[PDB]
């Protein structure tokens, strides 16, 4: 919490944010690399594989239905709320997220780019069908397609796969027009997201990183808040609404 | 703070609110009875008079022109913000305001009964014509009328006049269901509005009054928060958002 930090956020011309699983952790959703991620002694990187779904669809789907039921009952925590607020007040123009939970929209956020897909999405492993669901499917019985009849999968992006074309470009646009970016709850490793903030930094724009841990992005972000996105973001937006009251209006 | 108050708000089955000009002060819009209310030494009550209008329509329109000029440029404050926030959260079911400015909707409120008219509206004194301006009117020239050509007026309500159409019945229905009503920045002196809360109260409902001063409503309010609606409404809407995360879900 600094005057310059605030002045920066306050005077943004096109401020954007990039969120990761860390931002939802206080909502009870396990991160991807934290100890809270171990599911049956499995690391997330061992199930979100395109091969793992092939080696054994049963196990992977159990993991997803399990995650789904959790995200579908979870409540958007303070951090989510703060970003939703920062967009209402007009400061934040766009929110880029790697999370697949709809915890941001549940806070109210309008302009949201889902780089890695959504859990509400279930597309086909055979045809071109895809739909949104409301509940987690009791997994014991493997999900089949209501059309061409075949195997269904989580409408999310796995490693080695490729994120929706249009989506990355829309993001490439936001950060290519942004002057300031808030990077919260992400480990600064998985690409091509990690590279997004570096873009702003290249064009001169400013970076604000919110993370309890030091990350390979820290060493270059203009400012670096050491805490949980819940507190930081909330206490932050609180001072932003105050700073927002100055000049012409 | 007080947890009992919070519980009441958080657990309310149908909460509604009655606001007054006290909720638009911190936006720079004077109240009806405050020291800031005077205009050319005239008092509001003695100018927003249907008689005072016929007696000298040029002065009264000059006054309204001046007021609109302010409102059509004024920005919504924390109280405005907060009432809109509590509506998105699903707690505030309806907001009944006596304010003729349009700040509540601006902040984002959706369900708003405008008890006393609108400065955004101009209806004719004879024909049944009535439009909605978006900018202040040039005062030297009195308004026309693309219908019968008679004098035009602000679409508001003056003393001794009737309230807009189904308005009173609407608010009458709201408070006849309301288990909790928040009454912010109104002097609880002018009828029939000052009665709406009494309705709730004689039904075993809870009245949370918010006003820097003591009013004829104060001694019957279950909670009397003596402070500016800007700060009181902000702190309160925050506690509630959080506390709104307990039990079963
Ligand atoms: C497969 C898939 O859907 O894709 C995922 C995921 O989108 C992507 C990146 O992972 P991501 O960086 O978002 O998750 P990670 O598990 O890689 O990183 C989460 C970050 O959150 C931080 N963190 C934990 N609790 C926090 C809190 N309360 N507030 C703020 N930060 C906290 C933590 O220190 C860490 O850097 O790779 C994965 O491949
Ligand atoms: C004709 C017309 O325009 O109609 C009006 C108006 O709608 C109605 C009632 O007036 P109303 O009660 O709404 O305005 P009033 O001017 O009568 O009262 C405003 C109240 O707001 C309180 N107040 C002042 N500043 C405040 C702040 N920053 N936060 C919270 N409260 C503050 C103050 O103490 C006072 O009781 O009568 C008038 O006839
Ligand atoms: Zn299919
Ligand atoms: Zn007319």
């Amino acid at each position: 919490m600094d005057e310059k930090l605030l002045k920066t956020i306050a005077e943004s011309k096109y401020l954007v944010a990039l969120t990761g699983a860390g931002v939802s952790a206080e909502s009870g959703i396990p991160t991807f690399r934290g100890k809270d991620g171990l599911w049956n002694r499995y690391r997330p990187e061992e199930l979100a594989n395109p091969q793992a779904f092939a080696k054994d669809p049963e196990k992977v789907w159990k993991w997803y239905a399990w995650r789904m039921e959790k995200v579908f009952n979870a409540q958007p925590n303070k951090a989510h709320q703060a970003f939703a607020e920062l967009e209402r007040l007009g400061v934040l123009k766009c929110l880029i997220t790697q999370n697949v939970d709809g915890l941001h929209e549940r806070a109210g956020s309008r302009n949201v780019i889902h780089l890695h897909g959504s859990l509400r999405v279930v597309r086909c492993t055979s045809c071109n069908n895809s739909f949104e669901v409301e509940s987690a499917p009791k997994i014991p019985p493997l999900p089949k397609c209501d059309k061409c009849g075949s195997l269904l999968r989580p409408g999310v992006v796995w490693a080695g796969e490729m994120l929706p074309p249009d989506v990355l470009d829309a993001a490439m646009r936001e950060v290519e027009r942004a002057d300031v970016i808030i990077v919260a709850g992400t480990s600064a490793v998985v690409q091509p997201a990690a590279s997004l903030p570096l873009i702003v930094k290249q064009r001169g724009g400013a970076i604000i990183e919110i993370n309890p841990d030091e990350t390979p992005l820290t060493p270059i972000a203009d400012y670096s808040l050491r805490g949980k996105a819940g507190e930081v973001m909330d206490e932050l937006v609180r001072h932003v609404r105050k700073a927002l009251s100055l000049k012409l209006n």
